[PDB]
């Protein structure tokens, strides 16, 4: 399970579990989308009038209409068509973070309660993650993948998923700078346990891109020889901790109280850190920074295990 | 300068700076000791009645009496005798932390506001540190040491002072376990800057003893081969950061919210962490912990530079 939301682990050769899951989504999705729409309705007028914000507001209204127009699921044929709707919505909404980032960029500067936008984005993006997790889990229940129950991996290796995003981040970095730091991984490198990959897929590349950028920009004279990024995995009975340590110079004292703000960037829209922290906390984890100004930064991602 | 307190850097071949410093102490010390006595008077009755607490309470009353009985300093002869008094008090009060630790151990368990004892100890021990710093600075103004203005070092090497306490902590550890982790020091190893050693002399051995203990107790099967403790020095224009990282297994989740409490220990009286944090914060710095349960702990000491 996740916040106020359960990921069904059920199984059935008759397929009765798919119907129960689908009926659950049918009950749950319209209510959560309605909460998002209320979020839009309460946005400060001048922000809500932004055409890009209006577009996203309308997307959610359409989603609500489609979800509520769909008849109650009674058989596999109904459930099958519901999945088509769910797939369409997942796709129609895939650029929502980007659209909100852009819609909010300028319009936020008007109102003076800066807490409002942070609150709306935390609430909106985490609810969205939860919705996409539930929806994707349902679809995945149809899949035949070993080591997976829906989107839940029954034996996830933290080292493997980290290496996947390391390779991705390294490619982006090389394309921009001509090279990328090597990454070393230490600690509980052989750990395997049940876990939902999706949050890691969102968070890890954000933290890795940050570490690599900082490392390259502080070693412009020696791009062919930069300090490794060092990742430590700690696996205990309560949580999984992933520490990502770089020698990229640290986060400056003058920037320290701003790096967690949406739209703050020293370079994207400056979303990597605030979104990653909102997601971690939404799931009962946390994201903490330790800056060693002049040396580097340690970032600690903590995510709870599955009970 | 330090909190509401200035360490005089003055100089004079006539020695007029010693008189000005001494008169400053004469003004300042009785007032601060009076505040400590008020602290004792406000302690919960049942704690204040403890014979060891009463003994310390009386020590401070005697100090106040001696300080206020001393006539106004007018010449070098007066100043010279005042230093004798200051030396006597520094010596008479050298075991105060220990006496308070013991006096408070049981008696604190009676009252239910646990915040009270923490507050009294933070306030009492930091004020005491400040007093001992001011007093020792004054005495040291008579000394002829190169690279020192009183207790202020004009070119302190963080690496050197760390190595001094490493050797000390390693000896204690070897005596208890038969071996000690090696310590590596990296980062700004060649840094030198004006700094007051005294807080580092209090804090560093406390953090090093913790790291070494944890390392030895988690490697009982291989005491002859344990993970190094790794210390990173970061020196910037705002602060000095010293990170002490061990592979001693971490601080358990169940203990995490208690390790900063006076008297909490899994083994002294459990004072190393709460005192070290109070001292750091008293000076405008901080002490932060990052636990990787199952792996180790990172401890970050931050102390502000001298303006
Ligand atoms: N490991 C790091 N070292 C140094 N600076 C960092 C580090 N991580 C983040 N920062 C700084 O923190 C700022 C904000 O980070 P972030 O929220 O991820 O947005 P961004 O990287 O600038 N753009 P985005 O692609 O949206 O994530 C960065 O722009 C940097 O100035
Ligand atoms: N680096 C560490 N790794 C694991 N546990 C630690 C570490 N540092 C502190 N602790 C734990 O934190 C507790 C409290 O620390 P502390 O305040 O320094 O008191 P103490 O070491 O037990 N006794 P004292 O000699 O008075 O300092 C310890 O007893 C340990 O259980
Ligand atoms: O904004 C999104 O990505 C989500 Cl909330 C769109 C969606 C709604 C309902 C079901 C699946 C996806
Ligand atoms: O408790 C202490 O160590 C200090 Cl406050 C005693 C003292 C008082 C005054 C001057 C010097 C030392
Ligand atoms: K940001
Ligand atoms: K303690
Ligand atoms: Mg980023
Ligand atoms: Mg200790």
């Amino acid at each position: 399970l996740t916040p106020t939301m359960m990921l069904y682990s059920g199984r059935s050769q008759d397929g009765s579990h798919l119907l129960k899951s689908g009926r659950y989504l049918q009950q749950e999705l319209p209510v959560r989308i309605a909460h998002r729409i209320k979020g839009f309705r309460s946005l400060p007028f001048i922000i809500g009038c932004n055409p890009t914000i209006l577009h996203v507001h309308e997307l959610y209204i359409r989603a609500f209409q489609k979800l509520t127009d769909f008849p109650p699921i009674k058989d596999q044929a109904d459930e099958a068509q519901y999945c088509q709707l769910v797939r369409q919505l997942l796709d129609d909404h895939k650029d929502v973070v980007t659209l909100l980032a852009e819609g909010l960029r300028e319009s936020r500067k008007h109102i003076e309660d800066e807490k409002l936008v942070r609150y709306f984005l935390d609430k909106t993006l985490t609810s969205r993650l939860g919705i996409r997790m539930l929806a994707t889990h349902h679809l995945a229940l149809h899949e035949d993948k070993p080591d997976f129950v829906g989107i839940i991996c029954t034996r996830l290796s933290p080292k493997k998923i980290i290496e996947k995003w390391v390779d991705f981040a390294r490619r982006l970095c090389e394309h921009k700078y001509g090279n990328a730091p090597r990454v070393r991984i230490n600690g509980h490198v052989a750990a395997r346990f049940p876990f939902i990959p999706m949050p890691l897929d969102y968070i890890l590349p954000e933290l890795l891109k940050n570490a690599m950028r900082a490392t390259m920009e502080s070693h412009l004279d020696t791009p062919y020889n930069v300090p490794d990024v060092v990742i430590t995995i700690a696996n205990n009975d309560v949580d999984l901790i992933i520490r990502i340590s770089d020698r990229g110079g640290g986060i400056a004292h003058k920037d320290l109280d701003r790096v967690m703000d949406y739209h703050f960037t020293t370079a994207g829209f400056g979303f990597g850190l605030p979104t990653s922290r909102a997601y971690a906390e939404y799931l009962g984890g946390s994201l903490q920074l330790q800056s060693l100004q002049g040396i580097g930064t340690d970032v600690y991602l903590r995510l709870r295990h599955i009970d």
